[PDB]
RNA sequence: UGCUGUUUU
């Protein structure tokens, strides 16, 4: 059982880490508002309200055990371990001109998923495809997922191998995967 | 990053 922890504390690092990250932060507002208050210090208490996390755990000292052990050090914890912050070792990166270009060169689209996909069902499709630091599922006006993603990758290197991977499908489905330089 | 809308159409 202490295996099925190990498991469990590795997703409570990554699913934090993707909150606190370049990919969401600076775009979510009520994450925002908390980090303000504190020099970058968020209680616990707060932090299961995130439903994601909420699934995997609101026992604090899970928390707390999972980011000691974690191999980003992102995240750093309180001294009375009620609270957490980005480290201010990791600042956000200003959004400049060279950023956005390096992100742009790592970041793919891919259309073919069923509309009824999760983001779960994507996450677990793309496991052995590259380190992946970001999934935004493309939605309609009303918020029906249309079936095409944007993924951002880790380094150009990785994003380029998954490009030029012959025929990749999801299940029954062939997919169209490109360069988000190449879609309009 | 992104996406979105924006009447001094």
């Amino acid at each position: 059982d202490n295996e099925k922890m190990a498991a469990l504390e590795a997703k409570i690092c990554h699913q934090i880490e993707y909150y606190f990250g370049d990919f969401n932060l600076p775009r979510d507002k009520f994450l925002k508002e908390q980090i303000k208050l504190d020099e970058g210090w968020v209680p616990l208490e707060i932090m299961i309200k995130f439903n994601r996390l909420n699934r995997l755990t609101t026992d604090f000292n899970v928390i707390v055990e999972a980011l000691s052990k974690s191999k980003a050090e992102l995240m750093e914890i309180s001294e009375d371990k009620t609270k957490i912050r980005r480290s201010p070792s990791k600042p956000l990166p200003e959004v400049t001109d060279e950023y956005k270009n390096d992100v742009k060169n790592r970041s793919v689209y891919i259309k073919g998923f069923p509309t009824d996909a999760t983001l779960d069902d994507i996450k677990e499709w793309l496991e052995d495809k590259g380190q992946v630091l970001n999934i935004q599922m493309r939605r309609t006006l009303h918020k029906a997922f249309k079936g095409s993603i944007f993924v951002v990758f880790d380094s150009i290197e990785s994003a380029k191998k998954f490009v030029e991977t012959p025929g990749q499908k999801y299940k029954e489905t062939d997919l169209l995967i490109l360069f988000k330089d190449d879609y309009f």
